[PDB]
């Protein structure tokens, strides 16, 4: 299910492998197509998302990327929290954390926030 | 500097190493003492953090816990996004994501958010 | 006449000194205004630019940007090579090469060529 | 790698020392063995060329000589652009712009372009 690779709403992909351990390991390329802007992408997911009082519910899951590479340090890292949902619109619904180091007087000002929801497909066109 | 112990300022504890690859691997144990509260911690954290136009400037990293281990398997996971600050005064200041596997009509409260300070040391007394 | 700000017609600026023995020295900033986007800058210029069969020549000079800095490495260098007019409208034109690595295979398309035409000033507005 | 002495495929040479700061400082000297032709050089090699999308690639770099020196003063100054291949057969693969100084009604014909080969050794022979 989860384990693929994933679209967000603008511009960036990533591809994960979900293990049987609840692992999440992958990458993540802030612009698709771009070769030089993929980073590493490690998480974790609930591995038994089963439950008897919620049945039909989502699978929870998180990963970060820190945004370092060989090509850029944005001397940041973003996390993702979220939850799986499959079927024929398969999706990830993400809420995100994006912390810059910064000295202390600026620490007030270290953190985003947004969202991203991910699917399995986007538009796509030939070249 | 990241790599070893730091303590919440709400009973949980966690044991990292931040290896030279950028990546964070542990294990989070949500009440001190309490060896059944111990699950996986990965995430990332810059492993360069230096810059000219920000001395003096904290480490960002992330890292994720899914909430299931051999005794709990709460559907959930927290992602917590931050930096840390070294010194006589050590600390990971920290915001963090914890979402919860929902049925789509509940989606919408699916995403508690809240923060976190660790430090290297916390007050502790003999038994 | 040399020493001093510059800015090209397409966002970029940067600060040099001209020193007596024919050095440039200085901070070429990809981005105005972007404190993360500085990188150091060093080239030489004809410190002796007189000449009685051709009076009023310009001032020639080269320097030289390789784009690595703690936030960004493009595995690239830019040379600009050009002169330095005075007077009410002073500028330095240039044309300008930038390689990147390659591979072997590769080598044939490492280099870009272009024009750069800096000016002491660039219109400006209050925030 | 790149600290050392260079040969084109015309009878010049150079020194450079690459140092840790991605600055190189050297010597010219247009005509082999002439120890009147030597003319100050400076640039900059990207300090950190390794890739994970582009393994095998080389070493960008530039650098700069304004031809004036205690015995010539050409009013004019090469850039070279262009990147180091290490291994059996070491090189720099060079592409350059000379810029002389001109007065503003020659300044369309201020820029020679050309290229250069250097190499680690060069034919040699007894007096």
């Amino acid at each position: 299910g989860i384990t693929g690779t994933w679209y967000n709403q603008l511009g960036s992909t990533f591809i994960v492998t979900a293990g049987a351990d609840g692992a999440l390991t992958g990458t993540y390329e802030s612009a698709v197509g771009n070769a030089e802007s993929r980073y590493v992408l490690t998480g974790r997911y609930d591995s038994a998302p089963g439950r008897g009082d919620s049945p039909g519910s989502g699978t929870a899951l998180g990963w970060t990327v820190a945004w370092k590479n060989n090509y850029r340090n944005a001397h940041s890292a973003t996390t993702w929290s979220g939850q799986y949902v499959g079927g024929a619109e398969a999706r990830i619904n993400t809420q995100w954390l994006l912390t810059s180091g910064t000295t202390e007087a600026n620490a007030w000002k270290s953190t985003l926030v947004g969202h991203d929801t991910f699917t399995k497909v986007k538009p796509s066109a030939a070249s």
